[PDB]
């Protein structure tokens, strides 16, 4: 909506206050215009239609029960372009500054969040295994993440290709999470998972079999389910951007950590330069060689510990 730009307030959902950016028209809307092409952010109403109603507030107080899971998708989604920008040198997803736009209130005890092809969708989980989705930063971020990946390398999200798509969300989704510096770790989730469990998360980078990925190419699920294990296989992958990060012996084979604004660049510059839409496990590692390479030399520690991670994960 064309009105000025404006500054509310509010609390997300884990009742964390923030300010977030905001346009006055007659009401104050969930639109950031500071970035980019603009943030904007739906009310979904409960329902599946999509996107909803751009978010309408009359005071610029965003501190109900029902604003929360919107202050959080509104302002997770600003942190992430500005890690895209200042980290990446990337202008929204598209890299021209494309708008971008969220739902949240999708549907009826909707266990998920996902983008549509267009817009990332949150639920607000059923209370018992999710509270509202985008109270997590990693979750918005591999949200995001999920439309860099379909305008860059476009991997196919079935099978290996999909694991690869779905590790490059949760890699970026947790540096995303490192980059804000709150509670930062190398879990999936865990700020919105199981709030009766304490602990838990979705997935694990650091240990992907805690919760039952595999963490080695060996054990790969190789069914149908899940578009061909696309949550699951996306361990072996994830362990291997961990080790590559934060080093570790495993399986035997050791591998020194380059730290992870390094893993960031490597896998950044294989996402844009060098994978396609079908890459598989062995293309990544080939496309992570080839990006630390140029980035580090051919000699550096740095290649040499992208290799010592694929093998660890099995993958040649
Ligand atoms: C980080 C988690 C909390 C959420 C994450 N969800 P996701 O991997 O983005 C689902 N996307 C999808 O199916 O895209 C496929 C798709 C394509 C077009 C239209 C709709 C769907 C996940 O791990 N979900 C499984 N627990
Ligand atoms: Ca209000
Ligand atoms: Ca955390
Ligand atoms: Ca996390
Ligand atoms: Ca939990
Ligand atoms: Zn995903």
């Amino acid at each position: 909506i064309t009105g000025t730009s404006t500054v509310g307030v509010g609390r997300g959902v884990l009742g964390d206050q923030k300010n977030i950016n905001t346009t006055y028209s007659t009401y104050y809307y969930l639109q950031d215009n500071t970035r980019g092409n603009g943030i904007f952010t739906y009310d979904a109403k409960y329902r599946t239609t999509l996107p909803g109603s751009l978010w309408a507030d009359a005071d610029n107080q965003f501190f109900a029960s029902y604003d929360a899971p919107a202050v959080d998708a509104h302002y997770y989604a600003g942190v992430t372009y500005d890690y895209y920008k200042n980290v990446h040198n990337r202008l929204s997803y598209d890299g021209n500054n494309a708008a971008i736009r969220s739902s949240v209130h999708y549907s009826q005890g909707y266990n998920n969040a996902f983008w549509n092809g267009s817009q990332m969708v949150y639920g607000d989980g059923d209370g018992q295994t999710f509270i509202p989705l985008s109270g997590g930063i990693d979750v918005v971020a591999h949200e995001l993440t999920h439309a860099v990946t379909d305008y860059t390398a476009g991997l196919i999200y079935q099978n290996e290709s999909g694991a690869i798509n779905e590790a490059i969300s949760d890699i970026f989704g947790t540096l995303v999470e490192f980059y804000a510096n709150k509670n930062p770790d190398w879990e999936i989730g865990e700020d919105v998972y199981t709030p009766g469990i304490s602990g838990d998360s979705l997935r694990s980078m650091s240990d992907p079999a805690k919760y039952g990925d595999p963490d080695h190419y060996s054990k790969r699920y190789t069914g149908t389910q899940d578009n061909g294990g696309v949550h699951i296989n996306s361990g072996i992958i994830n362990k291997a951007a961990y080790l590559i990060s934060q080093g570790g012996t495993h399986y035997g084979v050791s591998v020194v950590g380059i730290g992870r604004d390094k893993l960031g660049k490597i896998f950044y510059r294989a996402l844009t330069q060098y994978l396609t839409p079908t890459s598989n496990f062995s293309q990544l590692r080939a496309a992570a060689v080839q990006s630390a390479t140029d980035l580090y030399g051919s000699t550096s520690q740095e290649v040499a510990s992208v290799k010592q991670a694929f093998d660890a994960v099995g993958v040649k």
